[PDB]
């Protein structure tokens, strides 16, 4: 028994992995690139119902979220991409997939020792994102 309001709270980032070719992936230039892997973002993820918001905060950048499960919706990414996204709970994890331009990625959230993993996926490159719960 499994819900969405279960990835609710606000989580650190503690650990990256394969972060640097999965915005390679993306075409990241190294400057952002530079950015990017020294930023610890800090995530507040609330849920009411079936609205859930995302709001992630760093010293670089504060990108932020809100949508309906199962309902698409634009979202600007943190790289400047404008995608189209719908996010979906399934089998105890938010799966987010995002489509710009004939390219697409899935980001999946789910909850493993208490620790928020988030997965990152685009053309077979695996980024592993390890959040914990403050
Ligand atoms: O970083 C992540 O784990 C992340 C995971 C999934 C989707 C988006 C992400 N990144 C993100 O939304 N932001 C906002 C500001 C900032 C600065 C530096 C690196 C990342 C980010
Ligand atoms: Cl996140």
């Amino acid at each position: 028994m499994a819900t969405v309001q279960q990835l609710e709270g606000r989580w650190r980032l503690v650990d990256s992995k394969g972060f640097d070719e999965y915005m390679k992936e993306l075409g990241v230039g190294i400057a952002l690139r530079k950015m990017g892997a020294m930023a610890k973002p800090d995530c507040i993820i609330t849920c009411d119902g079936k609205n859930l918001t995302i709001k992630t905060e760093s010293t670089l950048k504060t990108t932020q979220f809100s949508c309906t499960l199962g309902e698409k919706f634009e979202e600007t990414t943190a790289d400047g991409r404008k995608t189209q996204t719908v996010c979906n709970f399934t089998d105890g994890a938010l799966v987010q997939h995002q489509e710009w331009d004939g390219k697409e990625s899935t980001i999946t959230r789910k909850l493993k020792d208490g620790k928020l993993v988030v997965e990152c996926v685009m053309n077979n490159v695996t980024c592993t994102r390890i959040y914990e719960k403050v």
